[PDB]
């Protein structure tokens, strides 16, 4: 019946192809032609904290997933799924015979599980993923039979499909019953002796350990975690490697056209590179099959990358980002700096901050003209799009910046001239960024000259990616710069217009934690904020496309109105590359975190010729 890649023969122990497969395996249609088996698919990650990486290369396996045009979404590792008339109750058909990694049965058992066990428990995750929640309340998760399982919402939920194709919706599938209920008090009497052999000191912190999350380091250091992923851990992230080693799933779950059992390719090595620059030139001299997400967004490179497409044997490529944003200012409401914020949380302020900088010159020399003034809205084309979000305040008017702090009273002047509060102090702003992004670290030094012209001082703080969101979630930062979502993706990545995001709704992430505490920790957010969560929450649950339009358009309104975080440039084309020998590559996906691009395109069925 269907047939399997030639490397499978060298495991004596492997049951038949047609057992290892689902009695129905999904049919991938590929992207160009039908494919052959064979060959290792060489990539690149950094060495911290960078496991998404492996993520947005092989893909999240999520219970559905995104269309090419990232348009709507389809069954993926659900056969099929029926939604009630009120859309609150979603019930997925799987496919019968699926099978775990270890040849072990997948079935509604490990989707309860996954829901009620560990993404619902209140120890496991003392706030629920978002993901999963409507206004802040979860879904009753239920096994009708072995393939057959049901969320059932306590409001109407339209968007629920399109989150279960993003990378933090894949928590259902990501949860072996049979392993990960051996590190559950609820399941193993003697959990407590798991403890000392992971070095924890709590359950939660042994299911994190053994059985991971969407993000973290552990989902990639083990070969002993089982997954329905289409490439497997044998040589693992985090240590102090240099490269890491996937190989192909022999109980993949999924066959082409003419029923060969993919992946095509057999394994997948990445290297596991300390620094920027080495990725750039192994990447110039042809050293990766794929590279289509750590060097999109430096144009300083693009020169190079072009020239050596024929002597590297790779083929560069173009992506529309999905970002409104490529490098924004997060400023944070929550500052602990006292007197700064005094001014922090004025409107007229950040008006100042952002009409001081000079955007033209910030696109000429960070991103060689190549990007455009924006602030932080929808793109023209959107639905969404909101001229004032999108254009206010962005040409330069130092002037009127300097009068507007004058007016605020922060006229008196120490010795090297710059601007200090009325009792003393000058009038300073520490920016976090992530050292390895040079294209923002670039843009801050640039934006330190043009504040200065405005008596005010930027304080440039560096560090590697942990730190840097240890600092966040600390709220020791007064500016933090990274991208702003929502060019493309606003609504299933909203965290720059109302503070959602735990991690990146960086005007506070204090804020966001009172909301999504529901007001038990963190910090109450002001009038304007607690008003866009009420109407988030209106969003999530709406009952009408209607009725979704107008409150979320409600929403970017009031983030318009109180201008809460400063864009510099949106987003140049993005530079990627493929070789010319890797087939079926999409060169016209977007790109972007919620599709996990570059694997949007399906990497199963990409292949060597
Ligand atoms: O080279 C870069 O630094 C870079 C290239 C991308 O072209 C650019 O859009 C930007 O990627 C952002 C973000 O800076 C990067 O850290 C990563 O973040 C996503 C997600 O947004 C985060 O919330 C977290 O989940 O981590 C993700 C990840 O992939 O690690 O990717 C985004 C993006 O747009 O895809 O930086």
């Amino acid at each position: 019946a269907f047939t399997q890649a030639p490397m499978l023969e060298q495991n004596k122990q492997l049951p038949p192809v047609d057992q290892r497969l689902p009695e129905k395996p999904l049919v991938i249609k590929p992207i160009a032609s039908n494919g052959v088996y064979g060959g290792t698919l060489r990539t690149v990650m950094r060495g911290n904290a960078d496991g998404n990486g492996i993520l947005r290369t092989i893909g999240p396996q999520g219970l559905t997933h995104w269309t090419q045009d990232i348009q709507t979404v389809e069954p993926y590792v659900a056969e099929s799924y029926t939604v009630s008339p009120d859309a609150m109750e979603y019930t997925f058909k799987l496919r019968k015979g699926m099978k775990w990694s270890d040849g072990t049965p997948f079935t509604a058992d490990d989707i309860v599980f996954a829901m009620n066990d560990v993404v619902l428990n209140k120890e496991m995750f003392p706030q629920t993923p978002s993901a999963y929640l409507v206004g802040g309340k979860a879904p009753k998760v239920s096994k009708v039979d072995d393939y057959t399982v049901k969320f059932e919402f306590p409001a109407a939920n339209l968007s629920f499909p399109e989150t279960l194709a993003t990378p933090l919706g894949q928590h259902p599938t990501l949860y072996q019953k049979k392993y990960c209920s051996q590190f559950h008090p609820a399941y193993n009497k003697n959990v407590q002796a798991e403890f000392t052999k992971a070095n924890v000191k709590d359950w939660p912190s042994l299911m994190r350990a053994k059985c991971s999350d969407i993000e973290l380091p552990s989902r990639w250091s083990s070969t002993e975690r089982p997954s329905i992923d289409p490439w497997l851990i044998k040589e693992p992230y985090g240590g102090a490697v240099t490269r890491v080693v996937m190989e192909r799933n022999p109980f993949y779950w999924q066959v082409d056209p003419t029923g060969k059992q993919l992946p095509y390719v057999d394994r997948i090595q990445y290297a596991v590179v300390s620094d920027l620059q080495a990725i750039i030139l192994a990447a110039t001299n042809g050293q990766y099959d794929i590279e289509a997400r750590l060097l999109g967004s430096d144009v300083t490179s693009r020169p190079l990358m072009l020239k050596n497409q024929q002597k590297g044997g790779y083929k560069v490529f173009g992506q529309t980002s999905a970002n409104a944003n490529a490098a924004g200012l997060w400023l944070n409401q929550t500052t602990k700096n006292e007197k700064l914020r005094k001014y922090m949380t004025q409107h007229d302020f950040r008006q100042a901050l952002s009409l001081a900088m000079d955007r033209d010159e910030i696109n000429k020399v960070a991103w060689l003209g190549q990007a455009a003034p924006w602030q932080s809205g929808p793109f023209k084309e959107s639905k969404w799009y909101n001229e004032k979000l999108a254009t206010q305040y962005l040409k330069l008017d130092l002037a009127q910046a300097n009068q507007i702090l004058d007016r605020l009273g922060l006229t008196k002047r120490d010795s090297d001239g710059y601007r200090t509060y009325p009792d003393g102090g000058r009038v300073s702003l520490d920016a976090i960024v992530m050292i390895d992004r040079q294209a923002m670290v670039q843009t801050l030094e640039l934006i330190r000259r043009q504040w200065q012209k405005a008596g005010v001082e930027l304080v440039i703080k560096g560090s590697e990616r942990s730190l840097f969101y240890n600092r966040a979630t600390a709220n020791d930062y007064d500016i933090s710069i990274d991208v702003f979502p929502g060019g493309l993706d606003a609504t299933l990545n909203p965290r720059a217009y109302v503070a959602v995001h735990p991690l990146e709704s960086r005007m506070s992430l204090e804020w966001a934690k009172w909301y999504l505490s529901g007001g038990k920790q963190g910090i109450e957010p002001n009038e304007s904020m607690k008003k866009r969560m009420a109407l988030y929450d209106q969003f999530v649950a709406a009952k009408t496309q209607s009725q979704a339009l107008s409150l979320f358009k409600q929403i970017l309104q009031i983030s318009a109105d109180e201008f809460e975080v400063i864009g510099t440039v949106r987003p140049a084309v993005i530079s990627s590359l493929h070789s010319l020998k890797l087939q079926n590559v999409n060169e016209k996906m977007p790109f972007g975190w919620p599709y996990a691009t570059p694997s949007l395109s399906l990497p199963q069925q990409w292949y060597f010729s």
